[PDB]
């Protein structure tokens, strides 16, 4: 009924900032041979927490009438989120091949409902904002499938 895009963008921005910390750390861990159940798990725990917090913040935000002209627009929110989710998806998929891990499926099963809760909260609080996210994920949704992030992928709209 009023515009709550600024509050929605703030939550997505906080989430993206966290993602831009944990994903580069996971990339360096994997490239350097330091990726273990413990070091990967610590990064994925922070990521899962960040998605849970973003979903709760947006769920508690009033439904937005939206804004298509002034920053942050509906598209600014969808694009900022989509770029962060592509980062998460490609790294989550690429970690499956780390032989040291014995907890991969578990880490992803904890992450998946947190991401999906974000998608549901975002698409309900800013109606249909997930649509452009899905478009930007048209190829990267393959990473979600390989990672077993099936609720994440379905809640974007993929069949
Ligand atoms: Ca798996």
């Amino acid at each position: 009924s009023s515009n709550t895009n600024p509050a929605i963008y703030q939550a997505i921005s906080v989430l993206s900032q966290q993602i831009h910390v944990n994903i580069p750390e996971l990339n360096t861990l994997q490239a350097s041979g330091g990726a273990t159940d413990l070091t990967v798990g610590n990064e994925l725990d922070e990521l899962t927490d960040a998605f849970t917090l973003a979903a709760a913040t947006i769920a508690n935000t009033a439904v937005s009438s939206g804004d298509t002209t002034n920053f942050p627009t509906n598209d600014d929110i969808s694009i900022t989120y989509a770029v962060a989710l592509q980062l998460v998806a490609s790294t989550a998929s690429g970690l499956k091949q780390v032989n040291s891990l014995t907890t991969y499926s578990t880490m992803m099963s904890d992450l998946d409902p947190a991401i999906a809760a974000l998608h549901v909260a975002l698409n309900r609080t800013l109606p249909n904002s997930i649509n452009l996210v899905r478009v930007m994920m048209l190829d990267a949704q393959q990473f979600l499938t390989q990672a077993g992030l099936t609720q994440s992928r379905a809640s974007l709209g993929f069949a």
